[PDB]
DNA sequence: AAAGCCGGAAGTGAG
DNA sequence: TCTCACTTCCGGCTT
């Protein structure tokens, strides 16, 4: 579970050590934005102990994240999603 | 122009 | 050995 990509945004999200990686922008809402997309990226790749990891896979996997209505773009600006499920209903 | 964002399609490490 | 959750590549369209 922990290696999921939802798994991993969701922790970084409550840990206020990666607010210039990834915050919230409506914590109420599930509205987040993505600081550091670079930055991001090299997290991630770390988090599965892969190599040459890039945003623009990531990305890909974000808009992997589109099809399973997992997340959404939020349209107020660039670099901002919207989760469209809570933890628990992704695991349902 | 260049960089970013998109989705279709095939590839793959790990559990 | 097989499948899942991405991963890898890319043409096409935005910004």
């Amino acid at each position: 579970d922990s290696r999921l990509l939802w798994d991993y945004v969701y922790q970084l999200l409550s840990d206020s050590r990666y607010e210039n990686f990834i915050r919230w922008e409506d914590k109420e809402s599930k509205i987040f934005r993505i600081v550091d997309p670079n930055g991001l990226a090299r997290l991630w790749g770390n988090h599965k102990n892969r190599t040459n990891m890039t945003y623009e896979k990531m990305s890909r996997a974000l808009r992997y994240y589109y099809k399973l209505n997992i997340i959404r773009k939020e349209p107020g600006q660039r670099l901002l999603f919207r989760f469209m499920k809570t933890p628990d209903e992704i695991m349902s």
